[PDB]
């Protein structure tokens, strides 16, 4: 028993962590294949960054501006292109660590493992969730740019995110690997804000199946609430709705703790309007949303990658 | 910026664990060298389990009673001996990719990184304490035992921690790599609890500077205190003693921050007292102690 925030094994993708330098900018890439990955602003200057013109820097780059290092190994770059905000090196080795993999788009709510990476070595591995407000909160320093996120499914590594930049709150905001960002940021030094952020009410509730499942069930109640209900409850205290869609995913978890889910969302509910009382929840004072419906039953099943 | 509960990325663990199976128990070995280290309990029948004697159990069996896996391959069983608590089994094969290591044991509140395993395969990797009662608050399940707690430093993993049982409320024991428990813990299921677990005095201090360091500083206040009058209130709340070592530990995060140790442990004392009032430090509610102050300083620069 137990439960822990918990990330996926990170030895796949260890072995793809590269260090890429242009001019004085060094950060990390993503050396899949034949082709290296990371953000477009490595080839921006200190200078640069307030307003650049990507088209005219990397018009006026080559591939030798480029410094490809992995490990004590120099790569040759042999290509360079643009895609979105990712930058796209052409090397001479195709990378023999390469895994299986797929480049993924997530959406808030859903979680997924972080790589922090600097000069090309892993430092640190942590799950996150992609936020409504389409941040995730992290942990970076300069130089943790390129690190990325991801998911395994079956032996399939799914790369969901890449870094960029951090917020004036400390949030955190990037891209898929098709260098399209999450969240309505771009790769500029301009003043940016995110969104007010909400809570991802599902994953509250997944948890507290959790809770039940580990024992904790002193926050359970007689009552049950409906949908449209506990949805008015909710939006008054920054909660995502709950859609029909999202009780059935509990479904699983609702009949393995014989709890229904409106019986469930009615303890919330009563925990949103009270709180929770000098208690706590699975080791918590706060009520958790960083776990997806999966990630319960990966955890509590002993899923294996 | 930013601070989270942060792993050791497991790749060179990964490719160190294997699966053992004696009779009908299977659980997971940690295949370095030409030797798989593994719980001595594999050995044990389903009638063995209150008063086993692991010497006799041993002697009793062969080389081929043991059936090591690593992926799809099965490796030769040459030889097996007995450490304390841990079975070592000789193979014909040094695994190629056994990483430069060393086994380390630990002290209550050193942080550690979890690789659960079921089957020689990882599941999960996450970051752990040993808690001042010598358990561990992890997170697994029937078929864990042999997965391993580790640091990594430079390129060097120091093996810490090998899992073998659960007690009843949930936390967990096992053994250094030598095979000796943390705490008066056996590898029997005969009746065994865990002591009073207490709160890491030190590494909720680290935490709070980690705070500073990102920004925030309602919690503090203009009053200092003595280490005597602060131990004798911290322990009201059942916090473990905070000694001159850990004052001294604490010396580098006083000075980067400019807060003397002793001036935040009069913050420490007020947050006791009153608790958060609704806020949150570092996007927590509790005031969390499994960050050591060296953990701090690696994650913070
Ligand atoms: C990585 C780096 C990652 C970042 C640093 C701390 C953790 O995440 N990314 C940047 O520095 C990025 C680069 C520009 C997009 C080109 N810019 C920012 O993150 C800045 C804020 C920042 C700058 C320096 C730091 F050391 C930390 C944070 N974002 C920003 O300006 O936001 C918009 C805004 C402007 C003014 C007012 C309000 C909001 C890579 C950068 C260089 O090398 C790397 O590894
Ligand atoms: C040989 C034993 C060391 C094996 C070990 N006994 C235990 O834990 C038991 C509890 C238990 C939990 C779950 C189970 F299902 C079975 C048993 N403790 C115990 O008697 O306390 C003492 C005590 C006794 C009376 C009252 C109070 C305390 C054991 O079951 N270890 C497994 C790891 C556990 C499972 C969940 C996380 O930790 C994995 C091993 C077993 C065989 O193959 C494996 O992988």
């Amino acid at each position: 028993s137990g439960f822990r925030k918990m990330a996926f094994p990170s030895g796949k993708v260890e072995g793809c962590m590269v260090q890429v330098t242009c001019g004085t900018t060094t950060l990390n890439g993503l050396w899949l294949d034949d082709v290296v990955y990371c953000p477009r602003h490595v080839i921006c200057t200190s200078e640069d960054m307030l307003n650049p013109n990507y088209e005219d820097l990397l018009i006026r780059k080559s591939n030798h501006n480029f410094l490809v290092q992995a490990g004590n190994v120099q790569l040759r770059v042999i290509g360079h292109s643009m895609q979105n905000c990712v930058l796209k090196l052409k090397v001479d080795t195709a990378n023999p660590k390469t895994p299986k993999y797929k480049f993924v788009r997530i959406q808030p709510g859903q979680t997924f493992s972080v790589l922090a990476c600097y000069n090309g070595s892993p430092s640190g591995v942590y799950q996150c969730a992609m936020r409504p407000n389409f941040t995730i909160k992290g942990s970076f320093l300069n130089g943790s740019c390129g690190s990325v996120g991801f998911n395994i499914d079956y032996d399939c590594v799914s790369f969901c995110y890449m870094h960029h930049m951090e917020l004036p709150t400390g949030v955190h905001a990037g891209t898929d690997l098709e260098g399209n960002f999450y969240g309505p940021f771009v790769d500029r030094q301009t003043a940016q804000a995110a969104g007010t952020d909400t809570t991802i009410t599902v994953n509250v509730l997944a948890w507290l199946y959790a809770a039940v499942i580990n024992g904790d069930r002193w926050f359970l109640n007689r009552f049950t609430t409906t949908l449209n209900d506990f949805n008015l409850v909710a939006m008054k205290y920054n909660y995502e709705p709950l859609t029909q869609d999202h009780v059935d995913i509990l479904g699983p978890l609702s009949a393995q703790t014989g709890i229904a889910v409106l019986d469930m969302c009615a303890s919330l509910k009563e925990l949103l309007q009270n709180g929770m009382n000098g208690r706590t929840i699975l080791g918590s004072a706060l009520l958790e949303d960083e776990f997806t419906p999966f990630d319960v039953v990966r955890q509590c099943s002993g899923v294996t990658f």
